[PDB]
């Protein structure tokens, strides 16, 4: 079967499952383990690594930095800037600091982490300057709903936006009503974060559901793998699960090979139905 890829920035076809790093860089005795988890993912064909300045207050970025040493040409590196750093007075410095901790001279992609009080115009000019200087190849956003994206498109050069990173998983389908359709209409890939719902922390009976467990068992796959396949069932969606466990990384990479039937998806629609209303943008 055809490989599941996404056009992402300057990269024409990245694999549709990448590597999250939230809660890496926190525990300094787990450094080497985290490096190996990232390295196993790259080994198994995943290229997109997603981090941020927020994550363990620079720690995640440092871990990713050691992990990608000698492998910069193998990875598609995405980081992010706090809304309060996303204007003239702090953009260059926050990027410079991310880059230093990553031990690299460029990002493939830089995302506004979420929307704050800096006018979008200012943020876009700041990003375009980083592009011009070669610090980032492309820029994008995170945690923007349909209305924020429309506001971004009304901004000069705001259509250069490369992705929108938003929460999406089986038990939180809100983006399906209006956001994913808008994104498809403008050829904008979505990065899906918490694609496993934090291994069921964000939904009490998700991982423990009866039908789900049996649907996984019949395929010989795990629940997490079933939920990943679900996220990337349609094109233009790049899931970024986090896995500091090698066993989990390898499984996540194998989720790329899973094509769920029309029967199975309708059953999942009965258990976790799509939205019938403009729902507010879910975030963690
Ligand atoms: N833009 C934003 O505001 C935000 C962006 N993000 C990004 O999205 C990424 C993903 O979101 P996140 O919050 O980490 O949650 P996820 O849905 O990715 O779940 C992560 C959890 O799932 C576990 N896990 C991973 N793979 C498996 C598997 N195959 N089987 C069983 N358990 C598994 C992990 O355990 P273990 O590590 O021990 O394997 C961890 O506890 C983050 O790492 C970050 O890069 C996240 C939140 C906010």
């Amino acid at each position: 079967m055809v490989k599941k890829t996404v056009r992402f920035g300057e990269q024409a076809a990245v694999p549709a499952i990448g590597l999250g790093t939230w809660y890496m860089g926190e525990h300094a005795a787990q450094r080497q383990q985290e490096v190996a988890a990232l390295r196993a993912g790259i080994d198994h064909g995943l290229t997109v690594i997603d981090t941020a300045e927020m994550y363990a207050d620079g720690g995640a970025e440092e871990v990713v930095g050691q992990a990608i040493r000698g492998l910069r040409d193998r990875v598609v590196l995405v980081s992010k800037v706090y809304p309060w750093h996303a204007g003239k007075a702090a953009m260059h410095r926050a990027c410079e600091n991310s880059l230093r901790r990553l031990q690299t001279d460029y990002l493939d992609m830089y995302l506004l982490h979420w929307r704050g009080d800096i006018p979008l115009q200012e943020t876009v000019e700041a990003m375009e300057k980083l592009v011009a200087e070669g610090k980032i190849r492309r820029w994008g956003v995170s945690n923007l709903d349909t209305e924020d994206m429309q506001a971004l498109w009304r901004t000069a050069d705001g259509e250069h936006c490369a992705t929108n990173q938003v929460l999406y998983h089986l038990a939180s389908r809100g983006i399906e009503y209006d956001l994913l359709p808008w994104c498809q209409q403008h050829s904008l890939p979505v990065m899906a974060y918490c694609p496993l719902a934090q291994a069921g922390r964000l939904r009490d009976g998700l991982f423990q559901h009866s039908d789900i467990i049996n649907m996984a068992n019949a395929r010989g796959i795990t629940v997490a793998q079933l939920l990943l396949a679900w996220v990337i069932r349609h094109p233009g969606v790049l899931a970024i699960p986090k896995a500091a466990s090698i066993e989990h990384v390898v499984q996540n990479a194998a989720a790329l090979d899973i094509v769920l039937s029309g029967e199975e998806l309708a059953q999942l629609d009965r258990l976790y139905p799509p939205p019938q209303r403009k729902t507010r943008l879910d975030m963690v």
